[PDB]
RNA sequence: AUGAGGAUAACCCA
RNA sequence: AUGAGGAUAACCCA
RNA sequence: UGAGGAUAACCCA
RNA sequence: UGAGGAUAACCCA
């Protein structure tokens, strides 16, 4: 084992497929990024931290890139139009076992999901209503 | 167009399901809870905001209850003992289309999908390595 | 030659053994966990680094759960009362030869080995006498 | 009974078999040292405190000596050419049971098993990976 | 996956091979080492970090020890007669894609490359001419 | 003899291949240079100087060109967007016979050798992990 | 009391 | 530690 | 930044 | 001396 592995990150059926790969763990914080100029690239990193006496903090952070040409000086440079970027903390308790665990990762698949609220509110440019 | 319904967050293949409803809209922040007393429920709640001129800001937040010994109904201390928190921020700068935007749902999709480093990671309580 | 794999901590005859796998390796500080909530798991952290011009040092740790009366993936306070912490640190000089050390480590073994004087104390709540 | 008693240390097989032998218990400190000049021999030590109100802490020392023949002012002494210094503390709550401690020295034991990670990585000279 | 492991550094046939392995990675600086007395132990390490808005840069080490014994008193310990320092900085700007590393590294390993200006030099204990 | 030679710097196949070749010896200082504007070349420059009374060092520099054209005001030149720097520097013992040399070249190949931890972290824009 | 603080080791440092 | 605080993103602010 | 030194993740201009 | 920066045989502590 080791879970310290790549993984498709944004998925279209195989083909314009952004892979991730394992590629720094300087510091304690794990980080993936897709084969790109680092200026290009979609960048995860996530860490752990014993946060508190009774508390486990995970901190998780995406970047999604909005890739173009610029041309700085006469010459074209790969560069990020702009990124968007995601940042999630989960604090867990000590005392959660594995199968309270997996209720955890269940709700944030679920949350996410197509066709549930949130992610199609996201998708739509649009608010709850 | 109303996407502010209820819908399954964790999922267990019909049997064991559980479902989050619309329990709340004060201050254009909308909720969700499931049927339990707020001290054992799955809250959900999510807001949109313009953070400033170039981006646009989505919270979202997740409570889940530490399941295991758990007496259904009653009083259990100390509250940060039988709960997990989840807190997301997602930043679009506003030039993303519709387009863009399905493209970060699916980036978070992918991140913790089944089997993916990061919900292993979480469903194990390790770390990576 | 990876040598970061799961292994035996609490041996009782191939029933009712406890395996503890590679959980964390974050700053070089490898570590290895039971499948238990993080409150009720057997825990062992290893590192290694140069203390000084003449010595290395590992500093081992290792956390062993109290059993009696416990409830598997309950809450259970105070956290000090249910728990005995192990805090070993290894200081070697830089002379010391794959030889040496070996020697060093049958010094270890032999310190534990049952019937012997230190866990014998030790595994009847006393000093000596 | 009495468990101040005398022990082999590094076991050979019966043949270069390091055993240390009691020597001291002067201010609640029990001594073992090997048959040596007190300058080149084994040394190992053991005290148990009441380091708190619901705790017990055991503190052991191992010192593994390189032999060797210094040549002071024109004249042969035993001495040792550098020592290995083993430092381990053991909290364990008052509320241990028999059968909690015994699961700690098992640990312990396992710990330093043959094969396993840790000892491996110390004879070897080099870290977990 | 994981790059930090045990890799041949000095290549002689199958034998005489001196491998290196990964001992220790604190504060972002990878550091390997080879098997034996730590005092006549070959050293790599090597770290990456954002060294301006624009340029990444690794610094890696090497050193290589002239195996010899110390005599003093009549002691003797196995040390480094005197060692030989390798230092490079590597400097690579963000707009670097993969293909564009790749022939960074050729560019290495062809300086260095058996009968070159380089390697030749400095087997031979010249400069150029 | 001579050793301020012509020599192939980047090798693809037999096609594609980057040689450099001799371009001055000022100061002590050797410098190679790729053919065609010497704007989009390769650079290779080595010097070797007693740094002190035991010690003699080599100083070796690389530059790899992003080839590129730079257009202004209509105007088209040859240029280079950006550049990567090696820069290497090597301290060796008088003490160093032409084997212990030998030993040192084949360190530097083997720390550079395809598939290796370092030129493989380098090629995909990764450090350690 | 805590330190993946040090040691020349029942001592010393923060 | 908390923020439906900000960011140019393993940083900054109250 | 250095064809600046080193006892090498330190130090000097 | 520097896991100090660079536009690179220069520059900074």
């Amino acid at each position: 084992a080791s879970n310290f592995t790549q993984f498709v990150l944004v998925d279209n059926g195989g083909t314009g497929d952004v892979t991730v790969a394992p590629s720094n763990f300087a510091n304690g914080v794990a980080e993936w990024i897709s084969s790109n100029s680092r200026s290009q690239a979609y960048k995860v990193t996530c860490s752990v931290r014993q946060s508190s006496a009774q508390n486990r903090k995970y901190t998780i952070k995406v970047e999604v890139p909005k890739v173009a040409t610029q041309t700085v000086g006469g010459v074209e440079l790969p560069v990020a139009a702009w990124r968007s970027y995601l940042n999630m903390e989960l604090t867990i308790p000590i005392f959660a076992t594995n199968s309270d665990c997996e209720l955890i990762v269940k709700a944030m698949q679920g949350l996410l999901k197509d066709g549930n609220p949130i992610p199609s509110a996201i998708a739509a440019n649009s608010g709850i209503y």
